[PDB]
C-alpha cells in the first residue's frame, strides 16, 4: 500500500557505559525497590529510573560500572552486551 515511509527515527532501546548504579533501600520511602542508573551515551550521561524488574537484571548479572548494558523501555527489561566501540577525539594520530 501507500502508507509507509523511510523514517522510524524512534527506538525504545538505549545502550550506554554503566557509569554508576545507585540502589535505594526500603529502610525509608515507599517500599517498591527503586534505583538510579547512569550511562554515558552521545558524549553525554543520562540518568534512568530503575523499578523492581530493572534491578533484578542488574543483580542476576551483578552488572557494575565500566561495563556496557542496554535498556528496553518497551518491556522495561535490561540486557548485558559487554563492551563497545566509542569514538573519542584525540588529535595527533600515531597508530
Amino acid at each position: 500500500g501507500s502508507s509507509g515511509s523511510s523514517g522510524k527515527e524512534e527506538t525504545e532501546i538505549i545502550e550506554g557505559e554503566v557509569v554508576e548504579i545507585q540502589i535505594d533501600r526500603p529502610a525509608t520511602g515507599t517500599g517498591s525497590k527503586v534505583g538510579k542508573l547512569t550511562l554515558k551515551t552521545t558524549e553525554m550521561e543520562t540518568i534512568y529510573d530503575l523499578g523492581t524488574k530493572m534491578i533484578e537484571s542488574l543483580t542476576k548479572d551483578k552488572v557494575q560500572a565500566g561495563d556496557v548494558i542496554t535498556i528496553d523501555k518497551a518491556t522495561g527489561k535490561i540486557s548485558k552486551l559487554g563492551r563497545s566501540f566509542t569514538r573519542a577525539r584525540s588529535g595527533p594520530s600515531s597508530g
